[PDB]
């Protein structure tokens, strides 16, 4: 459910209310407002605050003196269910038992915040399907809100948009009679299942959110222009709320004849996604938006050979690698191809280094891939190894990867009937998942025009429901927003 986010709450905030409407085993999530990429995992126990400190530097949520994770979500499962591993450093254990839950609806889909009641209605008129509700500071009266839902069949004749009041008085909400509800998000979960019927026999029924997030990419610089007030940081935090979503099953990848196979421990394939060997264990997951993609992690020394497997199985003629082999001190990707013009065995499969090209951002590697024993299983396998991205962060402008992406597109396409596009870099979520969103907004802008419809989160949401945690920070929620600019400028500047 992820009500245990704070969003917009200091460190001694989050302290008092732990210690007033908390008791030990009652825990919080909280990001650092000024500090991106820092969260606080705030756990009371023993009559005191424990605050555990978490950072994401673009690869995964990295908790001090713990494990890494794909999402806070997944972060705050794992301790829940597997007890004893969260520790006070000094031995003492730390109990994740009571989720304090947050009242702020700034990270709802639904809360548009200071907007009037005729650009509502407008939007929600435009816009707004069956079902199709959103809420708003109100007008009239400073403190209240209004519900507004939009009714009928999809305008010309019978559909309509209805507007409720919803009251606060001391700190509860009502749709003014019933139920007192502790905040907006209880109010509009509640007649989200039971809804509003009026008095004439109309069923007031919140369906979906009012999708605001859908732009016309032609018009995308007027879009960042105001996420850049924010606009940015407001909108990737509601999409990370809706990760709670996305709890599907590790169970292959928590297998214990598999726990070696994981660079990370806790960052696990989806088991509806996961790429299936034919033992048949790789941390891989197939990602679907005539373009696929493999989303994996950076190759230990044991997975040299699965890695292989793989590539081969599903007849990938392309490999993009988004890391160096060694980052920030420590090993990030085994080195699984061959010196230049050498010839190697991984397991059953054979890879010749046939040729290294070296350009401005990346190294171009055309390798031979083919199985040991079958005569003529040949296939040239391009690996893509971008080597100008930093350690931490993104990169400060997107022309190197774009150049970067518009080659291997091109590569992709003349190969008839490629499989998958292989990408990985540490963990195979952070990087890889911002590489994949990019290229797969681009896809459809190089088809269908310029003029075309895009929906950043709506497509990293689509994405994440394939493999965990794809696409880590707003640094890279942003730089994904900057990249798909810079290539609507770079076609109609031509
Ligand atoms: C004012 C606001 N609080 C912040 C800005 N707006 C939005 C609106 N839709 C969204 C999404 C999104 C879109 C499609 C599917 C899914 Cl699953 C998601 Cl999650 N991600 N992020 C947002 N931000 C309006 C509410």
């Amino acid at each position: 459910s992820r009500r245990w986010f704070h969003p917009n709450i200091t460190g001694v905030e989050a302290e008092n209310l732990l210690l007033t409407r908390g008791v030990d085993g009652s825990f919080l999530a909280r990001p650092s407002k000024s500090n991106p990429g820092d969260f606080t995992l705030s756990v009371r126990r023993n009559g005191a605050v424990t605050h555990i400190k978490i950072q994401n530097t673009g690869d995964y949520y990295d908790l001090y003196g713990g494990e890494k994770f794909a999402t806070l979500a997944e972060l705050v499962q794992y301790y829940m269910e597997h007890h004893g591993q969260l520790k006070e450093k000094n031995g003492d254990v730390i109990e994740l038992k009571y989720p304090l839950n947050c009242a702020d609806p700034t990270s709802e889909r639904w809360f548009h915040g200071h907007l009037s009641g005729k650009e509502a209605e407008k939007l929600l008129t435009e816009k707004g399907k069956h079902g199709s509700f959103l809420v708003r500071e109100s007008q009239s009266h400073p403190g209240d809100f209004v519900l507004s839902v939009r009714t009928g069949d999809d305008n010309d004749g019978k559909s309509k948009v209805t507007h409720v009041m919803i009251r606060c008085q001391e700190l509860k909400y009502d749709v003014g009679g019933g139920e007192r509800f502790d905040s907006l998000t209880d109010l509009v979960e509640h007649y989200k299942k039971n809804p509003m019927v009026e008095t004439l026999g109309t069923v007031l029924q919140l369906k979906q959110p009012l999708n605001t997030t859908r732009i016309n990419a032609a018009e995308i610089e007027s879009r960042v222009r105001e996420l850049s007030k924010q606009g940015f940081w407001e909108e990737f935090e509601t999409l990370q709320q809706q990760e709670c979503k996305l709890l599907y099953s590790r169970k292959e990848g928590q297998r214990q004849e598999n726990k070696n196979k994981n660079r990370y421990k806790n960052i696990l394939p989806f088991d509806h996604t996961r790429v299936v060997l034919h033992s048949d264990y790789i941390n891989a997951n197939i990602i679907m938006p005539k373009k696929s993609y493999i989303a994996t992690q950076g190759c230990l020394q044991n997975t040299v050979n699965d890695f292989w497997r793989m590539v081969f199985q599903e007849n990938s003629r392309v490999i993009v690698m988004t890391t160096k082999e060694v980052e920030r001190g420590k090993s990030k990707c085994v080195k699984y191809w061959p010196d230049e013009y050498a010839l190697k065995e991984y397991g059953v499969m054979r890879v010749r280094n046939v040729k290294e090209s070296a350009a401005h951002d990346y190294t171009l590697r055309e390798l031979k891939l083919s199985k040991v024993g079958q005569g003529n299983t040949e296939r040239t396998v391009w690996q893509y190894h971008f080597r100008t991205w930093p350690d931490h962060g993104v990169p400060s402008d997107p022309g190197g990867v774009l150049d970067f992406l518009e080659e291997v597109h091109h590569k992709q396409e003349s190969i008839m009937d490629a499989g998958p596009v292989v990408v990985h870099c540490s963990a195979g979520i952070g990087r890889t998942g911002t590489f994949i969103v990019i290229d797969i907004l681009i896809d459809i802008i190089r088809e269908k025009g310029v003029d075309c419809d895009i929906d950043v989160p709506k497509t990293i949401q689509m994405v994440r429901s394939q493999r965990s945690g794809m696409v880590q920070t707003e640094a890279q929620y942003r730089f994904i927003y900057m990249a798909v600019q810079h290539y609507i400028e770079t076609l109609q500047r031509r």
